[PDB]
């Protein structure tokens, strides 16, 4: 039980009677009133102890990544790694460690919906026994932005515009472009916002990624370059945008929900912890700078060497105290590592600390249960708000004969101690500046869009598309096109044409054909379809229950998720045709008989919207998913004019459609069903 | 100008030089570094300055109606209602008062969607010469409880479920309909919200109302029973769940958006500040208590006698200072 | 050990490495560095971290009582009083509950004096198994004013003047008697003030009071009114006004090494908790509104009757997760308690419970280990700032079926809730007003004058003719004037002299001859000289250090702390000279041989100020104490030209001056050297 530390500051409360927060039984459903039909008492001190704590709920949201949740578990490291790092965590085969992690959106506030288009947060924090270590990290390896002081420049730009709070968790408006194409560094992580990764179908069908070099310092200092890398297990999986949209309304918790039931359900999601090792004398030998944020390390130069693997099995049980109050920054780093002079990390160290006195109104947030680390803390810290500790040693201070020299020093050789990496030296005149090796915006945002598969690419245009369509500004859509056009002339071409804007002439300075793996999503299929989520379209008229109910126990066998829809909640049924929609599932079948509900009066019903069912079956098709019908439910299929001879759907009898729809949630989204330019 | 006052506390950087916040031309898209590929210095005040701003933007939102959006306007008075009320923005016939109001909802966070199916907040300050006066109502006149004590529940009960924080903006889950049923109080309100109400067509559609019975009171202490009223003169307008549904995904800021265009075109919507006013002797005498917010007094039984009307006709300058 | 529960938040950092705040062994005495001599790096998270919570180590000082001190303790019932309550911590015979006091000054800030001149408080917290109780009180048992509505006005009139933030916990200033001599209601606590209730010789040493008539309930409902005391079992012992401005300066802790010496000395001070008890019917028939908190019920009328005794014998491990941050609170009631409509109380109960948002910052402050009760808590209260726990239960909400009606409620017949007194009732118009039986301002003020010894009143009207003295606007003064003599007409011309004013006409609608029992100090000698200290002058030359010694052994024997003084830190020497002053010590004697050090050769030496010895004697025999001197050291006693036989000075062999030093420090202040009005006269 990942959690166990945690069953100290559990509160149950049945069986017992209500009481004040200071103790002493009390009923808390009237107010004293002088009279019958009178005021209420100032002594009512039961109301205003009561009400006092209701009006104080709130704490302010996270300055960025607002919308998220999160989960505990346990890492096991596969090896003992010290010829690498002094971590104590990686330093046995099978040790385990205990962790949270929370995912999230960046720009929208607390409320806004799951499948909006943005990076992802990935924050994972292991509660080592020698001290709290977190990996702040994104589902997309680079970043904006190459300085830290740029950061707020970047956020203000993404957020809703400061007149009118317009619009919520959307970059498709006239700030945020006319940033990134004013600051030309963030067109990589632009581009891979505009693909599948800013629309993951679930928190478990990401990767992970630390961004930043890092070292790893073995015990004698000697260090190595470093990149976090984590793998999903689940396999990455992205929706369209059109699917997304509609999402974001019909369930705006579509994503903390996946996550909730994966791990309800024994499904808990795992995530393998992979590294890139580079030496020191090669941080610019690739290219580009490994100090640059804004580039990532092909695989082809460094290959990923997985270290462990992370599964996440515990839900939280109060989700404010655990997952809103943790505070992840990346200044919590352990022995065995340490910082580059990255300088979009250097600032990251001091903002989060900052930015915990705003969210938790004082210095003691480490003494939250969800924030403690296992290792136990020993200093000479004292007093501030919310002090929830009583200290025994009176000569808080060092040096000094009082105390007998405890808390004592711990450094390199003595005690465990964290240290600097012994090389790292620093060299010139102090300035504010930037490296000239960070000059290339344009070849590997190149590099990524090459990677990619044709459809795949089509997504990317078509999201830019979409956005650069929202900006009113004529000369900030121009500009936008020049700096697409630096990247490729073929992207600024297609993009402009939804503009109405002209095709500008090619710039070839940044252009190149060269690949890489390990970008693409709809490049692989997927290594397991469990707790994937199949609609059954069915009908409380006639046997279409019945066989549905037959269609669920045959596809629960492998894993699947099956909600039987029907015209209200008979026996059997799970959802109406009210409450559903295709957004929900990965597969949407119709069950036999079902087609009475696709024309005539069973489709025209008091019960359901008008043309429901052919809605949900029409979006599970232009959606791309897997969409089937058994028998004579086929009708159905026909009567939105598709045919089993396309890709991705399936007719016949049920074990057929049962095998045909299996095999293609490992496909997940078929590609064949959308239009690339010029095909 | 409904705004004009706000004026002196303005600020235009438009031909400026960059600054920290206690003066000084700077530049802050460079952090000090030592050397050249080197870590940042402690000493770079420019950069911890400007990120500590930041990082201290955000503030609690409100524990209800956290989504909402507001604008400024005028009220203006019909007539010299001394006779029933000494207040003095009612004092006098043509008797302009500035007014500031926030429409929202109610259950969903600072990120839900407008369209959410859920009672509205329908909160107007007048800004009178003898002291701001508030009217917080609703855009639906009863609500679900009849002792202010309760109001955690309720809340606790329609927010998301506390284990998962599941569902948003919404009171289709277990817990709230759990209370519904255990509190039929809450039954009225619940049909208002299932009705048109809880999804209007924009703030500019709907009605407003004190709900609680309130008092005018007269210069020598002469009171009449009073209930607040907005009569919107856009005409109520509400949508379809499914349409709703598909808004909340496709525009979140479907009613600030709608209310911010209305002002800047030109279109400045407009609502009467109606009135029922009861005989203190007359309290129980309709069928229900009046001190009873969970009911609201047909008409039938006391026409509204209005007072004048309130337009919304500026826009503000900076969301978070204002609304 | 009342301290038993805090024991799980106890952090020992004994044969421990440093960590930082999120665990993991640090060095933190060198900031990281980009070359030998370069700059500090912003990645250095170590430095921010530490430094960052030093940065944010302080918390908002309390409004009013801000400087103060406290400590763990144990009361035990004396009965099952269950027949007058329903409060559990009252319900059974040697029935005990944990207790936490402060005691503090009102007006000063952090780090003022503890020995200024102002009301005391006497905060009490019972930790029952019912829920917390406090009893906030005051070491007065009335209060400047009626209505919880003035009480900014009369904090800002006595706190420092807005503009140059003088004088620090002082009353002496003009906004202060302006306000006394606007208000009336305030004249009853000003005499209480003026008097050494408003100097105490220490927190041990004074009684308190709830001021307020509180409500105690049986099972069935039935109700009676209520008085808390709480009585010294060290007695009641105070100080002279010349003497606590010295000391002010000496020693600003003396108040809270005092409690915190007797406790670990093992002398842990005792009080016993009495009520005074009236019949419902019977709150206005005493010649006063017993909810009128300007006023206390003379113990003729009502005597005291004893239900506890209280005994304070840890001290805190940490002074401010547990002195500082405790949060006290009238509207922490039990079951078996209810409040009275004293519109002073009233308002209390909205005060401290808003007040803790600023100071705390964040509705979870009850969650502090030392303000958490012992009883449990359980309801559907969820997140806040800094919320500690994790709830188990996800209906967090009533009425529910989910929850299957857990947290349930409770009333006075199930669950032992807490319930209103049933038969209180409201009548009448909603009403900014007072009563009209609040309106005697004067009566109990001028029976409290005449309930003091002449000495003792003498004290009284020299604090007035200090404090008014400093008053600049003459009108103010004039109108003090008037106020006093309301009161007494002879009091006010006493005050008049001082002020240069002409003595008022006789105004003697108030004027009265009545006296009460239990209001004075210096009427009682002392129960017990324990803990009580004598400085033993002394000396390092010679054989007067020897002798010294054997006279603290015997001194100590009696359970006094005793200090040998002398030119340095000889051996068997506690301080020296320079370290030395008479407002440390209860006695002062000196020790034979020490005579060499009062005159001549031996009083002018580098170790210590001019004339240091014969100060500590001149101070300690202005001041009232016992002083004394063994053998030849009554040259000492000459050299400053006090008598060897008057009252309170003891010449004589060893064992003689321990008996007559002993015995002088029961009486503790020997009053016949102060002289009083008219003494002087020809
Ligand atoms: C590679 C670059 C970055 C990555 C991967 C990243 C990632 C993240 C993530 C995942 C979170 C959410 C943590 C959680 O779930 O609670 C977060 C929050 C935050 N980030 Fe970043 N971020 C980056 C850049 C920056 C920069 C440059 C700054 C400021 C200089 C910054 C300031 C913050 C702040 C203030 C928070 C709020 C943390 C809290 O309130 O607990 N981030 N970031
Ligand atoms: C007739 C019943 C009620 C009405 C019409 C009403 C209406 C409103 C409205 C419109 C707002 C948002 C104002 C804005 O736009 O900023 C609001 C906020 C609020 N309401 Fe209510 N409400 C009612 C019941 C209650 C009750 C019974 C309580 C508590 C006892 C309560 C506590 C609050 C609080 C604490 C806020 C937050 C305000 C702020 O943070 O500034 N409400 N209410
Ligand atoms: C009989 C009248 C009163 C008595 C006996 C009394 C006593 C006390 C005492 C002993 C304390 C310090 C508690 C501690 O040691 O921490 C205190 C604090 C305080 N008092 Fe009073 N007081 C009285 C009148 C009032 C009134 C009328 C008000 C306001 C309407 C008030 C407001 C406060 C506040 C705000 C604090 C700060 C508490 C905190 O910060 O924790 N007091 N009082």
């Amino acid at each position: 039980d990942a959690r166990q530390r945690l069953k100290e500051v559990e509160v149950d409360d049945n069986g017992q009677f209500m009481t004040t927060d200071f103790g002493g039984n009390i009923e808390e459903q009237f107010s004293l009133k002088a009279g019958g039909r009178g005021s209420t008492l100032l002594e009512d001190f039961i109301f205003r102890q009561k009400l006092q704590h209701f009006d104080h709920e709130r704490i302010p949201e996270r300055v960025v990544h607002a919308r998220g949740a999160g989960a505990h578990g346990i890492f096991t490291s596969y090896g003992d790694w010290s010829n690498i790092t002094a971590a104590s965590f990686l330093g046995a085969k099978d040790k385990q460690t205990p962790v949270f992690v929370r995912f999230s959106t960046v720009a929208g506030s607390r409320g806004s919906a799951d499948t909006a288009r943005d990076v992802h947060g990935f924050a994972t924090r292991f509660y080592t026994d020698e001290g709290n270590f977190d990996i702040v990290g994104n589902n997309i390896p680079v970043f904006f932005i190459q300085d830290a002081i740029r950061f707020p420049d970047l956020i203000h730009s993404v957020k809703p515009s400061p007149d009118n709070e317009v619009p919520q968790a959307a970059t498709a408006h006239d700030s945020a472009w006319d940033f990134f194409s004013s600051q030309p560094s963030a067109l990589h992580t632009l581009f891979w916002a505009m693909s599948g990764n800013g629309i993951p179908r679930s928190y478990r069908h990401m990767d992970g990624f630390g961004i930043h070099t890092f070292r790893l310092v073995t015990e004698d200092g000697k260090s190595k370059l470093v990149k976090w890398h984590w793998k999903t297990k689940q396999g990455k999986a992205a929706l369209v945008w059109e699917e997304a949209q509609v999402l974001a309304g019909k369930n705006a918790d579509f994503h903390r929900q996946d996550l909730w039931d994966a791990i309800e359900s024994g499904n808990a999601p795992s995530w393998e912890l992979a590294v890139q090792l580079i030496d020191e004398d090669k941080a610019q030998a690739y290219g580009f700078d490994l100090l640059d944020p804004t580039k990532f390390l092909p695989e082809e130069f460094a290959p990923l060497q997985v270290l462990g693997e992370m599964t996440l099995n515990r839900n939280p049980m109060n989700y404010f105290a655990e997952t809103e109050q943790i505070s992840f920054q990346p200044g919590h780093i352990v022995r065995g590592v340490d910082f580059t002079e990255d300088p979009l990390l250097q600032g990251r160290l001091y903002s989060y600390l900052d930015t915990q006195l705003n969210r938790h109104r004082g210095p003691n947030f480490e003494q939250l249960p969800i924030n403690r680390p296992v290792s136990g803390v020993h200093n000479n810290h004292r007093d501030g708000q919310g002090q929830a500790w009583i200290h025994k040693n009176i000569h808080h201070y060092s040096p000094s004969y009082l105390n007998k020299g405890y808390p004592a020093q711990a450094n390199q050789t003595v005690g465990r101690g964290f240290f600097t990496t012994p090389g790292r030296t620093a060299s010139g005149v102090l300035n504010r500046e930037l490296s000239a090796t960070f000059d290339d915006h344009y070849t590997q945002p190149r590099l990524f869009f090459n990677s990619l598969t044709p459809v795949e690419q089509q997504f990317v245009i078509n999201a830019i598309r979409f956005e650069a369509s929202h900006v009113t500004n004529e000369q900030v859509k121009k500009n936008v096109l020049e700096q697409l056009n630096k990247i490729s002339n073929d992207v600024a071409k297609r993009v402009a044409v939804a503009l109405g804007l002209e095709a500008p002439q090619p710039d070839p300075t940044y252009y190149h054909n060269n690949v890489t793996r390990g970008v693409s999503i709809f490049n692989e299929s997927l290594p397991t379809i469990a707790t994937l989520r199949v609609g059954v379209l069915s009908t409380t008229k006639g046997g279409s229950l019945d066989k549905a109910k037959a269609l669920k126990e045959q596809l629960e066998k492998d894993g699947l998720k099956v909600t039987v829809i029907a015209e209200y909640l008979a026996s059997g049924v799970d959802q109406t045709y009210s409450a559903a929609d295709a957004t929900a599932f990965d597969a949407v079948v119709v069950a036999e008989g079902a087609e009475r509900v696709f024309s005539g009066k069973g489709a025209m019903s008091p019960l359901f919207p008008a043309g429901r069912p052919s809605q949900i079956l029409t979006d599970g098709y232009r959606w791309g998913k897997p969409v089937a019908a058994v028998g004579s439910a086929k009708k159905a299929l026909q009567s939105i004019g598709v045919e089993e001879k396309e890709a991705g759907v399936y007719a016949g009898a049920q074990d057929e459609v049962i095998k045909g729809v299996e095999e293609g949630l490992k496909v997940f989204k078929f590609l064949e069903r959308f239009a690339v330019d010029g095909d």
